[PDB]
């Protein structure tokens, strides 16, 4: 269920792009693995993960949370990463690749602002020009992260097309990318876009499941859990979380996508529940489509889940029934965020709370071992959490 | 240079309290150490540091900083800890102690909001009632921490005494403690207050120096740096950073206190520079005083450094010349924060930025190995940073 030699996961994936990018995408294909696997990349990569990011991220037995659901739940604490989310695993990896390929101008899209902060973070470290596209809606709702990016010296470009969300910021980044093939590297923020971006970002996040294996070995005497649970906007934290377990049928995979106001409300981002075959941002995958077959304007309270497409990996997983996918609504997420706060003293990202909310919908046995990926911390969503509390 | 059996660092320290606290403190002294050393404690303590907090925190070689000062500078990244600061090392320890003393009501003071969030955090975790006193000036300067405390289920009590800063929040907590002796445990937020709070908190923070010795051994082939650099409000992140180095004369210690608008200006927190022998919150230490002998109202841009006292360990250390203490002014701290942000992609707390600014004030040789403790991340100070 991992990628094939042509960029495909079953029938989903590939690279579907105008000729203007054919050259630089082709360079990226058939160099990215050479670079990822070189001893130089892997040393500097691993050194920055350890000293800069603070990997490995803990695997934490959440005791009161385990008592509520009548089983053993561990949280993979990506929320403790430098910059507060899993995104930084990806930006560190991609910036090292970008430099190996001689690129000098860095762009990215962001919804939650975690990928934007993680991109401005590594660009300041490296002293490289940073431009971050962000939907206007998102710059309002995730303003703490816009501030961080501006202090880090990045240029934040509000995007005013569509409903001004991730798909739109991505559209703008892609337009930027098209005008600047020579000098610009595009740090895509999820397991989305043209091959090799899905597999690349999956590889860079795989460190998550590499650690889980070792940490479960220490704690449980076996290297596999009964369940992996992760939210999914485009697929990147889930991918990392499942990479080294993707084919291992002892491990059940539960993914939580954003149901918004409910999958039938006309306001949602439940791509698996609602999507049809399309091309989105250079990938042939499942995507929400409106009544004239346009890519649909999605909704979610969560900026990082609010994307109408899904990575081709998860399109495939879902289609094959290797992974079960749940639509989780705004309210369910909000309540699960308040849940982890009072139970474990951890304020989660609204994104990650979609994953937490899924614990209500699964029939656990007492001997079950669950690993849920806490993809980030909720500092960004405090205004929203406190509004909800009133 | 470490505490003696009486709770003194040379002439500083002790417990100078009203008689109403004599017994809680007595109970606290001469159980604290037995609990800290107990296996049950050390096992639960160590498991939460590793799994909940994310220790060991990395020791990060900051190449661009190092270039700019012409030496090797490592940042001890307490900013990466659960809650974003060193305080969680303290609150984890104290809450466990509190539960083993059979206490059920937890109170605390906070200025920067970090110690307040760390307290609210561990009280949420443990299913316990949590009250945090915070100065009114501070509830506004550091409002992102107030929001976190609220959602964690803690009662944030604004204090409007004095100039509504740490000292006043601290007076209010102590008054709560007196008034509720049987049932309440008081999680003090720095190496301050009556014995054994200063030593206890130093010990909980000592985890920092413990990691630095092993991490320097792996990175440099020796267990000790030429310089340790840390900011001090009351002195806990500092104490932690130096605890296992405190008698090692090969290691230079540089402590950065808050100069505010400047030491000779009216408006400062430069206790080592300005303070006089006195008593604050039950500790005999150096403290700022007016011409009367009243406790002088301090000022600093940084809430967590804005304290007219200092821990007894550092009064002793400064007095005996074991530690060099620099007063860093507001603007110096702000520029150093922006410097780290730009050079290493790390936004420090304004507090920790006082330590960063001290890098300007020391002449380093190229063979120097510096460890500076990055006590916190600066999400709380983003409004201040962009005003500037
Ligand atoms: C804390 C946190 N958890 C989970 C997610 C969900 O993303 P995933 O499915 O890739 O694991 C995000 C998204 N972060 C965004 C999301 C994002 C960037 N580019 C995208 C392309 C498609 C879908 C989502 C995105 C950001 O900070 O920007 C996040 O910040
Ligand atoms: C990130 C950060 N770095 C440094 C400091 C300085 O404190 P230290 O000298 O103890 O290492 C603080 C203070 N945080 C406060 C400070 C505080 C609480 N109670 C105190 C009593 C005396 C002096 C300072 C304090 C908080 O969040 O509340 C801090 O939050």
């Amino acid at each position: 269920y991992n990628v094939d030699e042509n960029g495909y996961y079953g029938e989903f994936g590939g690279a579907y792009i105008p000729e203007i990018l054919h050259k630089c995408v082709e360079d990226l294909q058939n160099n990215y693995l050479k670079i990822l696997e070189s001893p130089d990349f892997q040393k500097e990569y691993d050194q920055l993960l350890r000293d800069y990011v603070g990997r490995p991220s803990p695997l934490y037995l959440a005791k009161r949370l385990s008592e509520k659901y009548g089983c053993k739940i561990y949280l993979k604490r990506e929320d403790l990463n430098h910059t507060g989310a899993h995104a930084i695993n990806n930006t560190i990896g991609q910036i090292l690749l970008a430099r190996r390929m001689g690129k000098t101008r860095i762009i990215a899209e962001t919804g939650a602002g975690q990928h934007g902060v993680a991109t401005a973070t590594v660009c300041a470290l490296m002293n490289m020009e940073c431009i971050v596209y962000m939907g206007k809606t998102d710059v309002e709702r995730q303003h703490v992260n816009v501030q961080k990016m501006e202090m880090l010296g990045a240029t934040v470009v509000p995007v005013t097309s569509g409903n001004m969300t991730l798909k739109d910021a991505t559209n703008e980044a892609i337009r930027d990318w098209c005008c600047h093939p020579s000098d610009t590297y595009y740090i895509i923020g999820s397991t989305v876009g043209p091959h090799p971006y899905p597999d690349m970002v999956a590889r860079l996040q795989s460190v998550i499941s590499k650690e889980i294996k070792k940490q479960l070995q220490e704690k449980e005497g076996r290297d596999y859990p009964d369940y992996l649970i992760a939210c999914v906007g485009g697929g990147s934290n889930a991918a990392g979380t499942i990479y080294h377990y993707i084919d291992d049928e002892r491990v059940k995979i539960v993914l939580a996508e954003a149901g918004g106001k409910g999958i039938d409300s006309g306001m949602t981002a439940a791509t698996i529940h609602l999507g049809k075959m399309g091309i989105i941002h250079g990938s042939k995958t499942l995507v929400m489509q409106n009544e004239d077959g346009q890519i649909e304007e999605p909704y979610s309270i969560s900026a990082g889940l609010d994307y109408p497409g899904i990575g081709p990996m998860h399109a495939n997983l879902a289609k094959q029934k290797r992974a079960q996918v749940l639509a989780i609504n705004d309210d369910e997420a909000l309540n699960a965020a308040f849940e982890l706060t009072r139970l474990e003293g951890i304020i989660p990202a609204l994104e990650s709370a979609h994953a937490l909310a899924a614990l209500e919908k699964v029939k656990f046995k007492p001997e079950d071992v669950v690993v849920l990926t806490l993809s980030g911390r909720g500092d960004k969503d405090m205004e929203t959490y406190l509004k909800y509390k009133k």
